[PDB]
């Protein structure tokens, strides 16, 4: 009841469904689900509830936001998706990039995240610096996810599980390596790798390790490592909330 979703035309809804089908095909065919999940996350995760600036409002199309250090490489994602976007002029970029994130999770075997259309493309990007710093710990995670975005500790741990997809690149973030042995498979393996400690061929960031040492995050890591169904349920709820920050609030 925290949300009141806007009415969109039948043509808008038809475009969402046709774009979803094109995205499912392209993301599977080009093996780019991890980059697309990262695109959706960096689009949404800049929301600050205190000023209601940032969030999933299409601003990753803006070159000034693509130039933020944290967004290195997302210009590739924007360009890869533009041929599909050109076929759907009615859709906002805001909706389109969140739809791409939902599809990325689907095509890699993850849960079905509900999608509600109607986000506006806002003219101003957020200021640089809202997204979490990979070198910091649990206090910082709570400031970014909790105080800025308004998300819970459960949401922090579940969303960190998105690192089951993809890898770090030395030219993008400067970190290098995959968290899991199956970077195109959406499962609970990130939490299992965290619990087993570091191992050759896989990466863990300090921000990932902060989940193990924090007394509230650690029981969630344990739960998700043991119970993929519980992980998928909590991930679905958290991703839905993330994708709608600042959007359709009652
Ligand atoms: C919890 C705090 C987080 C931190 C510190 C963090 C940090 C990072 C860093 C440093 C990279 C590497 C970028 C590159 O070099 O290509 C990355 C990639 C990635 N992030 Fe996270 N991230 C966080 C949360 C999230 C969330 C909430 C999601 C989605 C639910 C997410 C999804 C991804 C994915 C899928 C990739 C791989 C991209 C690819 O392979 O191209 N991350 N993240
Ligand atoms: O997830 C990703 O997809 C592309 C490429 O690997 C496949 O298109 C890319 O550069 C990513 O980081
Ligand atoms: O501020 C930043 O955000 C990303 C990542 O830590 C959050 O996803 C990163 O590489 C930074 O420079
Ligand atoms: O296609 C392009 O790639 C470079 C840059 O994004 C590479 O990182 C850029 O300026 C182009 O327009
Ligand atoms: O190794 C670790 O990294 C985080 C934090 O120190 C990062 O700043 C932490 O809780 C771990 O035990
Ligand atoms: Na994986």
């Amino acid at each position: 009841m925290a949300k009141s979703y806007p009415t969109v035309s039948a043509e808008y809804s038809e475009a969402v469904e046709k774009a979803r089908q094109k995205l499912r095909a392209l993301i599977a065919e080009k093996s780019c689900a991890p980059l697309m999940l990262r695109l959706a996350w960096h689009s949404a995760g800049t929301f600050d509830v205190s000023s209601r600036t940032g969030g999933p409002f299409g601003t990753m199309k803006n070159p000034a936001e693509l130039a933020h250090g944290a967004n290195a490489g997302l210009d590739i994602a924007v360009r890869l998706l533009e041929p599909i976007k050109e076929e759907f002029p009615i859709l906002s970029y805001a909706d389109f990039y969140q739809l791409a994130g939902v599809v990325a999770v689907e095509v890699t075997g993850g849960p079905q995240i509900p999608f509600h259309p109607g986000r506006e493309d806002k003219p101003q990007p957020p200021p640089e610096g809202r997204l979490p710093d990979a070198t910091k710990g649990s206090d910082h995670l709570r400031q970014v996810f909790g105080k800025q975005m308004g998300l819970s500790d459960q949401d922090i741990v579940a969303l960190s599980g998105g690192h089951t997809l993809g890898r770090c690149h030395k030219e993008r973030s400067g970190f290098e390596g995959a968290w899991t042995s199956n970077p195109l498979v959406f499962d609970n393996s990130y939490f299992k790798e965290l619990l087993s400690g570091d191992k050759e061929g896989l990466l863990q960031l300090p921000s990932d390790k902060a989940l193990l040492s924090d007394p509230a995050f650690r029981p969630l890591v344990d739960k998700y490592a043991a119970d993929e169904k519980a992980f998928f349920e909590d991930y679905k709820e958290a991703h839905l909330k993330l994708s709608e920050l600042g959007f359709a609030d009652a």
